[PDB]
């Protein structure tokens, strides 16, 4: 039984302090055996490009089983609220943020999201799920609840979902030029041999 | 009993075709009595600045009162899942739209939204809302819902919130220059003079003579 | 000989009230024969999406030959700068406007723009180029040297770039619903029936 | 003789993969007898943002003395082609950076802005400049020839100009998490005690006690 992947949105920035925020996630989509699961559903400025998407899949939003998010950031967990069928998995330390906390409006938007999301899975890292196709990894250098997932999938070989450890390709060549964080460079040597980088806000590269 | 105007955000576009949706209203503001308004309360995108702009009014979204929507397009009415305890008003056709026919997905956040409007006056149009400083009028050249509003305000006179009949400037000058739409320029001229243009994607303008 | 035409950037919009500007048309590539065509060649932000397209086509913008602009709006305009070896197409009436009373700032970058075009072609409206391919019509209901072109294509058929008279889907279904521009709506009827509309600031349409 | 800080833009970013490339740096003004610095020029994007600022101060851009590039990116350099009349003062090693090499169309750009700059001075880092009012740092942690500035000013205090190496806040914090560059994290160190960290995408901040 093998694991298909689609990237459904490579990801981007749209930021002008104090004006706009429309940061965007890339939007990974895996298949394997009836599981039909989304890594980092995104912001609501993808919404016309998940829609094209969803409909080449010919599936519907119903259709989700499993959601995963590598951390509890609007920009990458807003789309949640459109699945209203699947399981949502998280790391567990997310429930020790007050999310109220984050500014009376931006703060009642995380709340309200969160509070869509009826089933729940907490998560640790180093579990292997899905049949072992799915190795979740604890990355907190960004996040306290950052997580990132390694794949195992038949088209695109393995797979790392870096999440924003390594927000852009720029962000992975500072490691690689031994001036970014020493904590994400051992992570990186710790995966080891990988097929593709996929990260949140950039188009993603086989690394060389 | 004074109504004073302030402009949260002025609005404006970010679109990219197959990719990137994010335009996002102008947000207007009104304090008159002891009401709190707010006229097209934003999308998503505008969330860091209305958080300063509330800040510094001293106010929550509990404290609004009143939501007023031009029309029923994302980019204008998100936001309005953030006022629990707002009355909410909008033209009555609204009501005639299937909102889960715009896309499985888009369908579903409209939905949502829409859904989150307990308490809702219906308009028709030539309404005078809060103690007359409200005008109503029905201007449906863009949506058949679509509504327009004249206030008449303390601190900027006579504004007119024309919603997306005029989007910015441009459109608007197009109308002057007499090859936009007949239907708008009847409207602003049916209005007469009036202090300001509130474009909701634009920064405001004072209009010609 | 066959005109083909490929779209290497749909359009669209990026703009904040007094902190960002980064509005960019679509670019229309048209060869035919000898000669490689550009239709508003557009704006720096679109730069990655180019050199994908151009690197595809496996082309320079040393080999374009022809550059023709709907109207001198920079964001339609801004890319000329790179295509040193064409010829420029423009509506005449553009020599008429001060470019440096847009301001201090934006002006100089128009002028500057506008003074790297070294051969132009001034257009009056109704030229046909390129043996009939290319319909020229003046359309001033957006700037006083606003063109639209309708192409002869054997990919695509007949194709109208609309320029600013439409940016978009939406302002184009506003003329359809009655309520848009009576001179875009009349100009809409004279050209007829076509098999795709190619809009500045958004994807195109097949009517 | 003191010297003014005036933050004319502060930066952002706008990209989408493949699609949209609008990254637009912090600008920088400075005023210093009879100059008139520019750290960071800035994009084009900027544009109105520009036009604005220059208004209110009452300078054109022919009226600039000086500019300064943290490092030769785009988004950063790009208006330095409104300035014609400035000394250019960037790091040495960008001249062993091959431009055309970026793109055919890229490159181009990059090539024709660098053209642009008549009147150039090369820095190696430590330089102290304008009275000793600007200190110069080699940081090349995001490109060979970057540069930081730190600022003496009358209105603002101490004001580093971190450049890319810290982007944005959230980077900053990282750094001061513990999960950040070591290089840039003993570069901070360095600099000591300052009243505000000036990011190139992002608002500023006052610094962590
Ligand atoms: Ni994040
Ligand atoms: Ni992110
Ligand atoms: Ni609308
Ligand atoms: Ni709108
Ligand atoms: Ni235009
Ligand atoms: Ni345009
Ligand atoms: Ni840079
Ligand atoms: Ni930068």
């Amino acid at each position: 039984h093998h694991m298909e992947l689609k990237i459904l949105v490579t990801g981007g920035n749209v930021f002008v302090p104090g004006r706009l925020n429309a940061h965007f996630s890339t939007v990974v989509y895996l298949e394997h055996k009836d599981r039909r699961i989304i890594i980092d559903p995104g912001n609501l400025s993808s919404m016309d490009e998940l829609e094209e998407k969803f409909s080449e899949l010919g599936i519907s939003p119903d259709d989700i089983t499993d959601v995963l998010f590598t951390h509890v950031h609007l920009d990458h967990i807003f789309n949640s609220v459109l699945f209203e069928n699947a399981t949502f998995y998280v790391h567990e330390v997310y429930k020790t943020k007050n999310y109220l906390s984050f500014g009376t409006i931006v703060g009642r938007i995380y709340s309200k999201v969160i509070s869509s999301w009826k089933n729940v899975v907490l998560l640790k890292g180093e579990e292997s799920l899905f049949d072992e196709k799915v190795k979740v990894f604890h990355t907190p250098w960004h996040a306290r609840e950052h997580l990132s997932f390694l794949l195992d999938t038949e088209n695109a070989g393995r797979v790392l979902i870096t999440g924003d450890i390594t927000p852009n390709r720029l962000s992975y060549y500072d490691i690689i030029k031994g001036y970014g964080s020493v904590q994400v460079k051992n992570f990186l040597d710790r995966v080891g041999r990988i097929d593709l980088l996929v990260f949140p806000h950039d188009a993603p590269l086989k690394p060389e």
